[PDB]
């Protein structure tokens, strides 16, 4: 099958685009794999194959490591990424951004239902497992519990049947059947749980699916709009149905060839101790638990050699980086232009921490408007902060045609030389906040409102008359023939391969 | 003579050290010279040395570029400005900063004044040169003027004799005999002009010496304090006495091993045409020409075979960000801990295009002082923005004792997750702007007045009892043990040199 619908081809493919390395020794799940792979993350190394996790019995697990990191040169940047999508594995972050956004207008293609695949190999009844007993990883030495579910999809249903939504929300152990999990506001899990929790007649159907279609965990990473549900959007965005199986205990759907899947319910009623995590900002407060949702695990299937996708999250640079931010980019690229603002591009900046997005305006588009910095910064904040999407962004940089947003060091150069501090700038308090980061719930005011921004790195001329400087750079500061001069005596003159 | 004390000692360092490339074949001063100095700058090149420039006549001049800017390795990054110190090539800014700051608190060690030096070699009267007819650069395509100094150093004295000033302001060519350029409030050259202004009798008696004692250099571009002569600092730091000889027509001293001294005047009533310049932040505006000081040459006295030194300025990395930021950060770290602030270390983030300083604070003498974040920020943001070191600076960022400053990806990861936006911050609107910013001369609001701001990245236990999280990185969500046996196996298992 190819790598984008089917995880186990995934893990070739990176293989023989010699982007793993295979451990065949043992390694210990206990913080071991998610050093190796912290420290992969951190270097932009190949992924980490585990082949010989200490604890794996009965085919229960391998792990892959940083499924959705960066690689080291900068011509397959985001190759790892591009293997997620079909797409060449020199594909831009607009390509991909592109790819993702492309079956918004696209006719939904739905999954079709096979009656057995690959996922059904094994199981494990109520009887016969235990979830403490399986190889699961401490991922963080000071992590609340051990993270089995840092990269499936879970799978829940609206109570009328019309949205079946799969996402990624963290999930850890809590006992031999249960997990317990972030199911928090604004998150489609979220919303859905409310409907069956005002139905008040039963718990949530429940599956969590790992080792997924690449482009399907894509997708579920991703905020595509309220009630649409994901299988057809990554069946339009892949021109391809997805095929799925139905859940032996209960009536979801799971792609066929799943690594491993869970299936049970989620509570209405029930909590459980949850977290800390080391997280996508990179931080973990030790001794940080809450009550979180619990999950009850009546079944377990899965794949011979069945593999586990993990993401060892925290500091740069990570899948909470490069999917999370760049995803919510994406979408309030497209919510925008919805919205009749003339922006081109959007990218949240890995030197954000992915808390900034960068919105690349058409200069021209904005001039034929007549309008003021204080007048756009309002427009655009109130369609971004007030929508789902633009709930993990904190700042938005608005900067003009020259900036490519793609590339974090344009954008800060911008956002310091074009936006005065405070004038150019409308704070935004009455909004939703995202708790998760520092200065939201471990900082000074309400954890779960406000702390926005809209930073204009427009400048004057460009609501009016047009840009009216030139850069002090190579580029831009010396006539053509003259710069390809000095680069084609470059050499000759004694100074110093774009794969590499 | 060491290449601290003479410039054309530091040449022949930067060869020794295969940090030079000598052109010998012919270049242009109109715009080639400094094209290949940009490139230079923005790959962090080896500095060139300019032998053979179209237009040199009777030994004016040879140019060397690039003198303060980055080498690219990171073991050697800031060994050109180390050659400026008689500093290991290898020395931290930490380093660097304190050895800038060492005489701060010494006496100062008052010039020496000799008969004669190598300045002293070839001369022009004011019948015999014209400064039109110099290899003065065009350094970027829309520049006002041809900017004969980028690199030199101003002297003025003022007129009760009692302080004589170093410092690098830009001049360009205005005619044959007259220079233009920036004399600017909270300027030392502006204050001492503004004394001799009211006295009303006289011009200022000037001179400008280019490729002056590197020592000397690094100096004219710090903020020491008011009053302050900048050669008995220079002689401080150094621990000996600089060699001083007289100008021909006025009873100004320069150094003896100067490569070019410009003497004469700067006027008290006149004015001229000066810029537009590509400048530190970079950009430059192609027409925004303004009135600026004028300068009278009477005589010209030069080393046989001289050499200008150039800095090509603009967009990251050159002379303008190694010296400027790091040199008001390392007096703004100073002017703190004489105010009682417990700020151990400051720099200016490159990525912010020196206009950010970060302040590194010791959080144990913090949670003494029994204050809150409001409070602090107003205290920091009073002393600092209310002082000319804090001129060029405008975004203020507090970080407690785990983040180097020193590291750009450090301090915007702190200020990006540990900063909330609004309410961790305070502005500052009735302080002196840095008009050469693009969002104050070229912005909304007053050129010269606001756009300041404190952000502070202190998390709230910093304040109380202190740090209350670990990083989700590899060096701290994992013991040591395990970290070293993955390191240890790191190349076993099939992942990926210090000098490079
Ligand atoms: C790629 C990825 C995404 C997420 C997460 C992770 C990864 C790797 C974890 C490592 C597991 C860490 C965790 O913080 N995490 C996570 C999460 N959203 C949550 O509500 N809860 C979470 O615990 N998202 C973000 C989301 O997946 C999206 O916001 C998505 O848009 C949700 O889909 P939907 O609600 O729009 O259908
Ligand atoms: C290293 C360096 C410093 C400066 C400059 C340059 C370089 C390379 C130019 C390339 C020439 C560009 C120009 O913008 N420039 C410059 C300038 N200060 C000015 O008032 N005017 C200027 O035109 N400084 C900054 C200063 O030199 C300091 O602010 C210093 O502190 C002044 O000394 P003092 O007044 O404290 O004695
Ligand atoms: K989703
Ligand atoms: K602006
Ligand atoms: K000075
Ligand atoms: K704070
Ligand atoms: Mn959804
Ligand atoms: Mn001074």
């Amino acid at each position: 099958q190819p790598a984008h619908l089917c995880f186990r081809s995934f893990v070739e493919a990176l293989k023989v685009d010699n982007d793993l390395v295979e451990i065949n020794t043992p390694i210990d799940p206990n913080l071991e794999a998610a050093a190796i792979t912290r420290r992969v993350c951190e270097t932009n190394d190949k992924a980490p194959l585990f082949n010989n996790l200490i604890g794996m019995k009965n085919g229960l697990f391998r792990i892959l490591g940083a499924p959705g990191s960066l690689r080291k040169s900068s011509a397959d940047r985001y190759g790892r990424l591009a293997r997620h999508l079909a797409l060449p594995p020199t594909a831009s972050m607009r390509e991909i951004l592109d790819k993702m956004l492309s079956a918004s207008d696209m006719p939904p293609i739905p999954p079709t239902i096979v009656p057995t695949g690959p996922c059904k190999e094994n199981s494990l009844d109520d009887s016969e497992f235990d979830l403490t007993e399986l190889p699961v990883p401490l991922i963080h030495k000071s992590d609340g519990g051990k993270y089995i579910q840092t990269y499936g999809m879970h799978i829940v249903q609206s109570p009328d049947g019309t949205w079946t939504n799969w996402s990624i929300a963290r999930a850890m152990v809590h006992d031999k059947n249960h997990l317990t999990g972030l199911v928090i506001p604004p998150q489609h899990i979220w919303q859905i749980h409310q409907m069956w929790k005002k139905e008040g007649r039963s718990d949530v159907p429940w599956a969590l699916a790992f080792g997924v279609p690449p482009a399907a965990i894509m997708a579920s990473s991703m905020p595509i709009p309220d009630g649409v549900t994901e299988a057809g959007y990554v069946g339009a965005m892949t021109g391809s149905s997805l095929e799925l199986v139905k859940c032996d205990t209960n009536d979801l759907y799971v792609p066929a060839t799943s690594e491993i899947v869970l299936e049970g319910t989620l509570s209405i009623s029930e909590t459980g101790p949850e977290g800390p995590f080391g997280q996508m900002h990179g931080y973990i407060f030790p001794g940080d638990t809450h009550l979180g949702a619990k999950y009850k695990v009546n079944r377990i299937t899965y794949r011979n050699n069945a593999i586990m996708p993990m993401s060892s999250c925290g500091r740069l640079t990570d899948e909470t980086h490069t999917m999370i931010g760049s995803l919510a980019a994406a979408e309030i690229r497209k919510l925008c232009q919805q919205n009749d603002l003339p922006i081109t591009d959007a990218f949240a900046p890995f030197e954000s921490q992915v808390t900034w997005v960068a919105l690349r305006v058409d200069t021209e588009k904005l001039r034929a408007m007549k309008t003021t910095s204080e007048g756009f910064r309002k427009r655009v904040g109130d369609v971004v902060f007030n929508h789902k999407a633009g709930y993990t962004i904190h700042r938005l940089v608005l900067v003009g045609d020259d900036i490519d947003v793609y590339e974090g060091k344009d954008v800060l150069w911008a956002f310091s030389t074009r936006c005065r501090p405070g004038m150019d700038e409308t704070l935004f308090e009455d909004v939703r906040g995202f708790p998760l980061i520092p200065y939201m719930g471990h900082g000074n005011g309400p954890a779960h409102r406000g702390g926005k921004v809209v930073s204009d790195a427009l400048m004057p001329t460009e609501y009016t008359t047009g840009r009216n400087w030139e850069a002090a750079d190579f580029n831009q500061s010396y006539p053509e023939d003259l710069k390809q001069k000095v680069l084609d005596n470059w050499t000759k003159m004694g100074f110093s391969h774009h794969h590499h």
